[PDB]
């Protein structure tokens, strides 16, 4: 099975390929990680496994889910320190993903109610609707539109975040590039509007995440930092006019950052939507361009990601939904055991146990 052979992550010796996906869960009350947090990653934990946190935030602006954790403040790098140990008393490897959602937000989870920030002044569509604290649906409201210091200052947020999670003993940070958030709005042409030097051409849209990825390179070292992206979905109205040359761009300036600093990053990561040998070629064309490790994810099965690292379409592949319900799910797939399905309405609920901790491991 080539999900198990061993795989060297640049200064990380995995022991295996099936890596937890990065998944937002809310149970981090009040934006501080809680123990059940240690018990959740720690379930699903094994010995050169590797994990990515659901995404975490950067700074009181930039959360745009109810209980979602923080690693900008001091408490919450002692909180996340809790968990760490529990998961690295296991051997395995983690890394914490800094999120910051731009204009997929609302009054409610802002400072002061203020309105969030983005590339662009253009709300996102009421095609699409927030989950409220209160669990009903509301409305994406008109962001602002930031200037070139307030986008320098969003860099610094990620890099003293890349710090804190390193102070908390985080292994490494995952860049959340993907998915309509803010980085998103910035690199896909169907979002930024700006007619200034970090919009129009895809140099300009690429800026960015480049120097938000060098900020934290320089920070805390290439072979800790990963990067995700998502230039083919099309969530919260984020669609480019190319995305294969949207994303090849984004790689070129990831191998140009490596060659650089004189290090690899930890891995490139891209999510793919679910035209399905079309998807596959673009993602194969992405990691043929990459000049590193490559994990693949969406809508990945055990025969998928079994064909995929045969095959040499990708290096690591990461599972989301099927690990909420199969804590144990790296064994499942050792063993080729019968996986359990997920219940979608506790996936974003604020209870510690149910639909969190409470699926079971193999008898
Ligand atoms: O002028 P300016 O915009 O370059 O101001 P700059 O502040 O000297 O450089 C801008 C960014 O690009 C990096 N950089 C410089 N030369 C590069 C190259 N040939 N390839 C890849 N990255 C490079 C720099 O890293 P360093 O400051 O670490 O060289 C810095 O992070
Ligand atoms: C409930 C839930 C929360 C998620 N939260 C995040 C997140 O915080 N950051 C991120 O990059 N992706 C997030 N994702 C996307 C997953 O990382 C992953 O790409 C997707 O679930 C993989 O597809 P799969 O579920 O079929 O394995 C989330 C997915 C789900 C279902």
């Amino acid at each position: 099975n080539p999900l198990f052979s061993p795989y060297k992550m640049g200064k990380f010796n995995l022991s295996h390929r099936v890596v937890l996906a990065p998944m937002t869960r809310c149970r981090a009350l009040n934006n501080i990680p809680q123990a059940a947090l240690g018990e959740y990653y720690e379930q699903r934990a094994t010995a050169g496994g590797f994990l990515i946190t659901e995404g975490t935030m950067i700074s009181p602006t930039s959360a745009g889910f109810p209980h979602v954790p923080g690693i900008f403040t001091k408490e919450q790098v002692r909180e996340w320190k809790k968990i760490v140990d529990v998961v690295h008393a296991k051997g395995a490897v983690i890394f914490c993903q800094l999120w910051h959602v731009g204009r997929a937000s609302h009054e409610v989870y802002q400072p002061a109610g203020a309105a969030p920030i983005s590339s662009t002044e253009k709300p996102i569509s009421n095609r699409w609707r927030i989950l409220m604290p209160d669990g009903t649906h509301g409305i994406y409201p008109k962001p602002r539109a930031i200037g070139t210091y307030e986008i320098s200052q969003v860099v610094e947020d990620y890099r003293r975040s890349a710090l804190n999670a390193i102070e908390a003993g985080f292994d490494g940070i995952e860049i959340h590039g993907a998915h309509g958030y803010l980085i998103d709005q910035f690199l896909k042409d169907g979002i930024n509007d700006r007619t200034d030097e970090y919009g129009g051409s895809l140099a300009n849209r690429c800026k960015f995440i480049t120097q938000v990825v060098q900020a934290v390179v320089s920070a805390i070292g290439a072979d800790r930092v990963g990067v995700r992206v998502s230039p083919a979905i099309d969530h919260l109205d984020a669609m480019d006019s190319n995305p294969l040359s949207l994303g090849l761009a984004v790689v070129e300036r990831l191998n140009k950052i490596q060659l650089h600093s004189g290090s690899k990053l930890a891995y490139l990561h891209v999510t793919q939507p679910r035209s399905e040998e079309e998807e596959a070629r673009l993602m194969r064309t992405l990691r043929n361009a990459y000049q590193g490790t490559f994990i693949c994810s969406g809508g990945y099965t055990r025969e998928l990601g079994i064909e995929a690292v045969a095959q040499g379409d990708a290096d690591l592949v990461s599972y989301g939904r099927l690990f909420i319900s199969n804590p144990d799910l790296v064994m499942r797939i050792k063993l080729n055991a019968p996986l359990n399905k997920y219940n979608a309405k506790t996936f974003y609920t604020q209870d510690p146990v149910v639909g969190y901790t409470d699926y079971p491991f193999l008898q």
